[PDB]
């Protein structure tokens, strides 16, 4: 798409030094990046509506004044789900009502109260997928929210729900993995769920997440974990509920340990919960395999391949 908006937003705040290696990392993605075109596509055929009502603080929502006609929904049904597998969300735009993969807004208003009042603050979501994080930290009164993600589709999932919310400039996604960012240290609150697990390495991940963010700003962090002590940590074989490069499990206390370790401080275990089948699940939006597969037929609490069943804890830590 074109990121001038983006560029121009942030030439006037304090991310503006950002500018120092953004639009060359997004002019090499640009080139290098078939079903795009297609997925491309599905975005611009989409109409541009400005929502008569808006909800941010209790879900994803955009209205009309008046229902829009059984065509039009029907078109942008159609052309939403040309872009499947929809994971994060809900959406409900318009009364087209994205059910996807993941109760999101479940996980949201289970972290919330754990978090740092969001009003005013400028905000990394790493590997924000959809973005549906991002709406919602805008609905709890962020000035800004940015969400980086490598995947191709998550981009145009993300920019076909801003243009259903009439451009809204206060949330954006850029293509960049998190390996690609300096040391911005620009950032109130950095969140990182479902990212740690997929990194070769787990410390210089937390390093990283560090860099982002300013003095005393705070870190959300997510991840897969498993039961144990400080010294308990899993790294699966081939397939862990069938993802193919796994790598790092640890129990939720040698997460603290690990993040303690990477200079945090003030750091909180604020949840530790096993994934269930009514938060994750086969939808209407996303239709291929999913958390029931991944189980043991004859044993939930174990993955199709041996490993503890999937169980997501929720850190809080501030940067001194």
């Amino acid at each position: 798409i074109d990121f001038g908006n983006f560029y121009s937003l942030i030439a006037k705040n304090h991310l503006s030094h950002w500018l120092e290696t953004l639009p060359a990392q997004i002019a090499n993605w640009q080139r290098e990046q078939g079903l795009f075109k297609q997925w491309s596509n599905a975005v611009e055929f989409l109409p541009e509506i400005k929502p008569y009502r808006l909800d941010l603080l209790h879900s994803v929502t955009a209205e009309s004044e008046e229902p829009l006609s059984a065509g039009q929904i029907k078109r942008i049904e159609t052309l939403m789900r040309n872009l499947m597998p929809w994971r994060k969300g809900p959406f409900s735009l318009y009364g087209v009502n994205i059910d996807t993969e993941w109760r999101s807004d479940w996980k949201w208003d289970r972290v919330l109260p754990h978090l740092s009042d969001l009003t005013g603050r400028t905000i990394l979501d790493v590997g924000c997928g959809s973005g549906y994080h991002m709406w919602r930290m805008i609905g709890a009164g962020a000035h800004l929210a940015v969400g980086i993600d490598p995947t191709q589709l998550f981009l145009c999932q993300f920019e076909a729900v801003r243009k259903l919310l009439g451009n809204d400039q206060r949330a954006h996604l850029l293509p960049l993995g998190i390996e690609q960012l300096p040391a911005l240290k620009a950032f109130d609150t950095v969140f990182s769920m479902g990212v740690l697990y997929h990194r070769r390495s787990p410390l210089e991940h937390l390093w990283q997440l560090k860099d982002q963010l300013v003095n005393e700003g705070e870190l959300v962090l997510e991840t897969l974990v498993i039961d144990g002590d400080e010294n308990t940590v899993l790294v699966p074989g081939d397939r862990y509920a069938q993802m193919r490069n796994v790598y790092f499990i640890p129990s939720a206390l040698a997460l603290k340990n690990w993040l303690k370790k990477c200079g945090f401080v003030d750091i909180r275990i604020a949840d530790v919960s096993v994934t269930t089948t009514e938060e994750q699940r086969r939808t209407e939006w996303m239709v291929t395999e999913s958390l029931a597969d991944f189980l043991d037929p004859h044993d939930p609490g174990k993955t199709v391949e041996g490993y503890p069943a999937p169980k997501r804890a929720v850190l809080i830590a501030r940067k001194p």
